[PDB]
Formats: structure tokens, sequence, C-alpha cells
């Protein structure tokens, strides 16, 4: 089973399985069964913005999603990530459509990590910035219906040619390169990313989210978890 | 009078205005009177490093001291700075000397501001990096005994051709640029500063310390802060 | 007089001080007599992108002026700015109006220096970014006609209320902080500049253009720069 | 046969396949024979640094060796690397031994790229830095003799335990994520590269050197690319 700390943007209120009525926003540890959520007024058709940022001095995973002139929501949980993941992982991007459907379109993507040592008080650094893709972009893992190039966005979900995102869809893009996320020798371990998306429905009932994840560095997309599951967990655990 | 928030590495117990027992790191909100201190093992003759890190999502003050091969000295305050601090600010680093002495020696200073904005969504972005200070540094502004170039250090208090650190000494060096710390159409502020420093005494009681400060744009060393006051606060209140 | 480096985007063919006979991109080294120009085909109202680079070591300065879909104008020069420069500077924008006029609106700029050192072997570094400008910018020095926060950009030049550009106008922006430009010290000195910019005329004339200059600290607009000077230059040598 | 673009550290003049009689540095495309050449003093046990830059606007490829103390080596040609390199890269440091030997000690590489396009006018960029190497470091590729995690250094050659350099030995670390080095949407292509190194040896005769190279993504050590041909060459052709 694979070791997943995500964020999710959860469009479809799945309230079986412990989600609010609404569309949020939720830090999820090791279950989609988010820890803490927020309210999210989605926009539909509209280009929004998430930053998520963690640091080893808070051990706070905080998220922020806005729109132009709109109010953000926020969410924030106390978590130890030295106590849940690898030292090593991968970072990426995952969305999933179930009976309802959206388009999950990333225009950009960037991530920054950090550590700054104590037994020699020097800095390990990985950053990467994409505001286009390509065709054929060789340091991004895509798994599932996830491609690239189409107007040099990610299209996590299927969508058609004429532009119609398609159901019971899953997909998910990797950074090539594994991430040394936190090292006993820090003093401090810090991570930002940053990505902006358009989710665009026919529906009035959009579905299903988009999550920005850490995971151990083999992480493949779990069998059947499609809609609710958003591409990151085996059940609804 | 000057608005001040300030991190304190302070090397000298004054109890009778609130300081613990020990040598401690302090998060300081318009007071010498620390609204959050944790013991702090200053190494007499080494050089050591202090991160402090603010975000507006958190909005907490965080600063760790540590040096090479000893555990690290971490102090946090929940904050809203924006409550705080105007919204263009001065950054810099004060030091102070009394009866007691000490070197207040400044190896490298870093700094880094970001405002990520809402309704305009576009990010302003200031940093700077010393890693050697030269004699005439333009970009600094320098109050009272402060000086630059020997060794291509910031010496913040006096110090004799023979290495000897002064008393009722006080010194500080500032940005010359404002910096834009907080907007209120920003849907994400934050901040990050790293110092290394190398306090040495000859005498088994070193005075009185270091402290990184977020100031008003025009502020000045007060009257009477040498000593326990740190170059930042004209009384104890 | 002032001591100036520029890059100039110039709008208007004064053939009678060397211009040549269509609008150009120039490097100006103390002297509105380009060392060295390209052609450049501006485009009346659209966003265009600026990006100016000089490294120590090939010890060449130049600058890369485009419009989306359109090819690149690029001009170079090699030129040791040890020579031309004193050590410390300000870096800044300048725009112009004469008889004919335009908007010289700037949307965004950012700005990167670095000296990387030998003896010390230590790097020192300023960066600053500009997505916005806001009403009162306190990081900027505004010379002349320059206004901030109108649409959150930059004005070098008079605009009114109704968009209409004056003439005889004449603007200039600089970072308030100086900056480190070279280092007898340093292995490597390098910097980077990039703004955007929107230059519309309601005639088929626009005058004058838009500079990226370098200067003394002190650097103030000369006397009777407007129109072909830039802001710039004192008269046409 | 691999494509290479490399700066040689050249510590053992083979003067039968054009090398000068003295340790040099140099610019090797696609040959161990440099396209140019500069007279460097390797200085024996120090602690030296490498700067490499490129850009897609000067297509100029320079190289800068430095020690603390010491005078700089310098080397640079007019290269546009479209015409040489496929788009999509991996960037590594190499190193060999032969009869004659010496350590390859990293103790520290960073490496940054950029995209800047025409198409959008927005940037793709990857940054890393390594100032400590561990045991175990899964975003590096390691080649033949290749080791890290020994005092948080990345040693190229085989080094037996006392220390001791060993010859006929050859290896390299390559960056796990392929690099987009150029574009043709690009109005401008930047590469940055530096990395700190201790060559040491026992003989009064160094041998063979270090090279930083930029590979086609699946490079591998040539067969016999021990000795002169630094692990980049098949032959000296
Ligand atoms: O009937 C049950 N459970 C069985 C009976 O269990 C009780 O009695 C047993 C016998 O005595 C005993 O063994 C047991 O312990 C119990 O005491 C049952 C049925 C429904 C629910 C339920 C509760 C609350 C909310 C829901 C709910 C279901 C479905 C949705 C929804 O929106 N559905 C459409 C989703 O379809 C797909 O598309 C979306 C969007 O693309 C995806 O997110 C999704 O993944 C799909 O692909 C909402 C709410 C049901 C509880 C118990
Ligand atoms: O004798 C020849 N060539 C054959 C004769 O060729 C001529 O005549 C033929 C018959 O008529 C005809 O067919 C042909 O066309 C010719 O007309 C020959 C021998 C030597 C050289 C030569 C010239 C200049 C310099 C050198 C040279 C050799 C070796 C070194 C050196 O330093 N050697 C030690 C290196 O050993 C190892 O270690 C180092 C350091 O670790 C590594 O770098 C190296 O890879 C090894 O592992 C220096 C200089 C020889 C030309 C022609
Ligand atoms: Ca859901
Ligand atoms: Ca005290
Ligand atoms: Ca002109
Ligand atoms: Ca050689
Ligand atoms: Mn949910
Ligand atoms: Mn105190
Ligand atoms: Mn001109
Ligand atoms: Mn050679």
């Amino acid at each position: 089973a694979d070791t997943i700390v995500a964020v999710e943007l959860d469009t479809y209120p799945n309230t079986d399985i412990g989600d609010p009525s609404y569309p949020h926003i939720g830090i999820d540890i090791k279950s989609v069964r988010s820890k803490k959520t927020a309210k999210w007024n989605m926009q539909n058709g509209k280009v929004g913005t998430a930053h998520i940022i963690y640091n080893s001095v808070d051990k706070r995973l905080s998220a922020v999603v806005s729109y132009p002139n709109a109010d953000s929501a926020t969410v924030s949980y106390d978590v130890d990530l030295d106590n849940v993941l690898p030292e090593w992982v991968r970072v990426g991007l995952s969305a999933s459509t179930g009976l309802y459907k959206e388009t999950n379109t990333i225009l950009s993507w960037s991530f920054t990590s950090k550590l700054k040592s104590n037994s020699t008080h020097e800095t390990n650094a990985l950053h990467f910035m994409f505001n286009q893709f390509s065709k054929d972009q060789k340091d991004l893992i895509l798994q599932g219906d996830a491609t690239t190039g189409t107007d040099g966005n990610l299209e996590l979900t299927r969508v058609s040619s004429n532009g119609s995102p398609q159901g019971s869809s899953v997909g998910r893009a990797l950074f090539y390169a594994p991430v040394h996320i936190w090292e006993s020798s820090a003093v401090v371990a810090s991570f930002e990313a940053t990505f902006t998306f358009l989710i665009k429905s026919p529906d009035s009932h959009p579905a299903d989210g988009i999550a920005f994840f850490i995971s151990n560095i083999d992480s493949s997309i779990p069998s059947g978890s499609t809609g609710r599951l958003l591409g990151l967990f085996p059940d609804a655990n």
C-alpha cells in the first residue's frame, strides 16, 4: 500500500465517507477522510491557484486556494511529516472523475524543498517550475489518463477532442526526481508547492477534484481509485 | 516611538525585567519583555546560525538557533504582524554591551520577503544575501558603533584592534531598502531571515546579545538602549 | 554629470543624433548615441517584454525584446562595466514624450545582481520583483512625471484620466537600494533585468521610448532631457 | 555513441591527443580534444570552485575555476548548443585516473536551467543544490566507481579506506531528472552550474581530472574511458 500525504480540492460531496455537503479543501494523511477540511466555493470555468506550505519548525501543513476577486479557502493541520512519510518521496498532482465529471486542467506547477543541516550548517535544495507543458515532458511521470501538450497544459483526466471531460477517469503527474523531504541532521526542513488549475463542468454537478500529493517514490494509481478516491487511495478507510 | 518586532539572542539574564535565569532566545513584540523564550546554550567563541520564518497563513513567528553538533533552541509565538507592524518596514540586526561585554560579530545575513496577491494574482518579492561585508556597504544603514569591513564581517558593537569587546556599546545595521511586509490584497505574505554570528567574551559572563528586528522605516537607536535593551527599546516596559 | 549605461527601446528616429530610420533597440554607454542598435518592430498597444543580461566573464551587455508570436529584436555590445560604472549604482526605468507621445506603461519589473568572490569565496546577492505597483511604493524613487498605483502599473510618463498620453513628459523609477554592481575581489559578477511594457500611441507616430538604465546612486533627470534624450542625458553628445 | 558537451578540469598533459604541457581547463564539444583550453594552476590538496555559464543570447559557453587567494583560470567558446545537444539532456560530473591518480572529491554541486518562452512569455526552470551528499542519494545516478556519504562528499573515483586514490578508475554522478536545455519557442535559454572539488595526489604527477558534462539522458560511461578520456568519450578523436 502506498504512503500518501495530500491536499485535496474536493468538488463533489461524498457524505457517506466523511465529506461535508459542499465543495471543500482538505488535508489527507494516509486516508481520503480528510483530517481537516474547509468550505471552498470552486468557480466553474475559472483559473484558480493553490499554495501549499510546510516547515519542520511549526510542523503545520497549510493550503490556500483562491480565485481572482474572491475570498480564499485555507486549511491547516499539525503533523510531523518525519513520522508519516519516508525520507525520500515523489511529489505529484492527481485528479479523478466518477459518474460526474470536470476538466482537471493544470496551467502551471512549481515546487521547492529545502534541508538546512546541523552536522554542517549547509543547505540541500530542489526547485522546479512549469508555466508551459510540452507534448513530451520528460521530467514528468504521467500515470493513468494524464496527458500534456494540449495548449501547453497538463490534462490530468480524459477530455474529448471538442474539449468534453469523460467520467470514470483517473490520472497523475509526478516530478521525475525523488525529493529528500526530511532529514534527522536538518535544523529546518521546508517545502512549498503552487499550481494553477481550470475545473470546467457541463453538469451543474462537477466531480471529483484535484490533489497535490507526496508519496513513496514508486507510488502508482491504486486499482479502482476513480471517483471519490482521487487516484490517491485504494479504499475510503 | 519606534514600533519593534524582534527575535533576541539574549546572553545576560536581566531577571528584574522578566528575563529567565539563563541565556535564552525570545520573541519580542513592542517590548523587551519577551512574549516567549526558550533556554539557549550559547557557545562562547563558536559560529552560531539563526533562522527566523513567518507566514500570513499560520501567523506564527518562529526562530531556530543552532551550533554544529549541538541541539537547536527554537521559539514560536502566534501573532498577526498586520496588527503590529506598519505596512512598510526596515529589517536589521541590533546588539549591545553593558557592565559586561562580548563580540557581536555577524559573518553573513540573508532575508527574503514575498507578497503573492488576490484580485491581481501576481507576486512581489525582495531577497538580499551578505556572505561578506565591505568597508563601505551602501545598502546598509549603520547606526551607533556598528562598523563593516574587518575580516569582511559586520561588528554590531565596538571592538579593539587587539580583538577586545568594549562595554556600554550599541550598534545596528538596517537594509537600505524599505520592505513591503504585509498587503491586505495578498493571499499569502511570508518572510525568512538567516544570520551567522560569533559571540566571544573574555569573562565567564558575556552581555548582552544580538537581535534580528523589523521596525518603522525611520527607526533609530533609542536613547539609553545600551546593555539590556539591545539597541531596540527606550525602556523595559 | 550622471554616469549612465542603458538599453533603449527607442520608438522615434531622431536621425540628426545618430538614430536609425526605424524604431530600434540600442545599448547606450555614457551617450544617447547608441554604440549598437537593432531594428525593432514595436507593436502599438501590445504588452512587450525586455530581457537584459550581463556577466563579468563574457563582459557582454545583451538585450532581447519580444512580443507574443513575433520575432525577437536582440542587441549586444562587449563592454567591461568596471571601466564605465562606479562600484555602487542604482537601477531604474526612464521614459519620455516630445512633439509626439505614447503611454510608457510598466506592468512588471524584476532585477537580480550577484557577486561570487575570490580570497573570500562567498556570494553576495540582491533580487527584487514587481508584478504589481501600489499607489505608494516606498522601495521606488519616482522622478519627474513617474506615478504608480493606476491598474497597479508604473506610468513612467504623464497620462490623462481618459487614457491619453501627454507630450513634453519625462519620468523615471529607481530601486531605492544601491546595488553592488562590480567588485575587484569577485571571480564572477552578473546581473539580469526583466520588464514588461505597454506602449500605445493614438497617432501613427509614437515617441520617444523606454530605457532600463544603471547610474550613479544620486542620479536625477538631467535638465532638457524630455523627448529624444529619454530622461537619461543632458545633451546628444 | 553518446552526445557530450563538457568543461574539463584536465590535471594531466596528454600531448599526443592535443593537450598542452600543463594542467588546463577546456571546453569539449563532442571530442576530448578541447575546442578551447586555458592554463590552470591546479592546487593539490586545496578546495577549488568551478562556475560554468551559458545563454542562448550570446551562445557563449564559459567556465571559471578558482582557489582562495589565487588568480582564476577562465575559458570561453562560441557554440549554439541547439545545434549540438538534444532538447532533453542529463547533467553530471565525471572523473578518471589512469597510470597516475588523484582523489576526485566533490564537496558541493548546484545547477540552474531556465526557458523563457515567446509563445506564452512564461518561464520553465529546474534548480538543484547539494552542499552535503548522503550514503544513499536517490536524486543522483552514480555510474562506475562513484560513491556518496563518505564525510558527506561525492567521491567520483575509487579511494581506499585510509584515503588513497586508485588508478585505472572512472566514475560519474548524473542528476536523476532530465533537463529541458533548449526550446525553439524560447526567447532566452540559460544554464548555470557550480561545484567545489578537492583533488589530492600523493604523486607529484596527478591524473586525470574532473568534468562537468551534458549528455543524452541515457548516457553511460563509454568502454575504456579511464585515464585521458575522463569517462566522457570512447576514443581521443
Ligand atoms: O443500505 C446501506 N447499507 C447497508 C445496510 O447496512 C446496515 O444494515 C445491515 C443489515 O442489518 C448491517 O449489516 C449494517 O452494519 C448496517 O447497519 C447504505 C446505503 C447508503 C448509505 C449512504 C449514507 C450516506 C450517504 C450516502 C451517499 C451515497 C452516494 C452518494 C453519491 O453522490 N453517489 C453518486 C456517486 O457516484 C459516483 O460519482 C461520484 C462523482 O463522480 C464519485 O464521487 C463516486 O465515487 C461514484 O463513482 C452520496 C451519498 C449513502 C449508507 C448505507
Ligand atoms: O611510435 C609511434 N607511432 C607509430 C609509428 O607511426 C608512424 O610510422 C608508421 C610506420 O611507418 C606509420 O604507419 C604512421 O602513420 C606514423 O608515421 C608513436 C609513439 C608515441 C607518440 C607520442 C607523441 C607525442 C606524445 C606522446 C605521449 C605518450 C604518452 C604520454 C603519457 O603521459 N603516458 C603515460 C600515460 O599513461 C596513462 O596514465 C595517464 C595518467 O593517468 C592517462 O592520461 C593515460 O590515459 C594512460 O592510462 C605522454 C605523451 C606519444 C606518437 C607516435
Ligand atoms: Ca469527494
Ligand atoms: Ca537580557
Ligand atoms: Ca530616438
Ligand atoms: Ca589530459
Ligand atoms: Mn473530501
Ligand atoms: Mn531577554
Ligand atoms: Mn535611438
Ligand atoms: Mn585536456
